[PDB]
């Protein structure tokens, strides 16, 4: 038993629900939470700037010294840095940015970090203003992660077409 509430059961493990991620990170206060990041950690907007400005910028500070010691990310990949006051951890995970034209094979790669942590709260990888459609990002995630996953999907709109349209 676990403390996320509202959700719809999509499949064993991957649940969605109507909501902003920093509210719903706010009242949880889960293990993890999942950044939309790009490999430069720079938090600007979307997911990452949302939830960077929810940490007073405390989560670009220390991503700058991240970069600073370890240079940029893989598409693909991630780490895990401070959830500051919204979670135990973030994990940074970068999907592929459509609108900077790369590979949409990548999707697969970035959902395999979550199956590093048995519980996740998450955005759709990929999506927003990272370009890509949230229906595929939708089936990459039922088709890749095998652990806990709570997905938040800021749109109302979007997400009554996730479900609608869920296989
Ligand atoms: C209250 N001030 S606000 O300017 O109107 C406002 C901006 C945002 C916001 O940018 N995001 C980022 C996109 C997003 N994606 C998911 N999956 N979840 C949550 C969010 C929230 C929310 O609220």
């Amino acid at each position: 038993v676990n403390s996320f509430s509202g959700y719809l059961k999509l499949t064993d493990n991957v649940y969605i629900k109507n909501a902003d991620i920093v509210e719903e990170a706010k009242k949880v206060k889960p293990t993890v939470v999942v950044n939309a990041a790009n490999v430069y950690l720079k938090h600007g907007g979307g997911v990452a700037g949302a939830l960077n400005k929810a940490t007073n910028n405390a989560m670009q500070v220390e991503s700058d010294d991240y970069i600073a010691t370890n240079g940029p990310l893989k598409v693909g990949g991630s780490c895990v840095l401070s959830g500051h006051n919204l979670a135990k951890h973030c994990l940074h995970v970068v999907g592929p940015n459509v609108n900077k034209g790369e590979d949409i094979q990548l999707l697969k790669s970035a959902y395999e970090n979550f199956n590093q942590h048995e519980v996740l709260l998450a955005p759709l990888l990929s999506a927003g203003i990272f370009g890509a459609d949230p229906i595929h990002s939708l089936r990459v995630c039922v088709d890749t992660v095998r652990t806990n996953v709570y997905l938040a999907v800021f749109d109302k709109n979007l997400y009554d077409k996730l479900v609608s349209s869920f296989l």
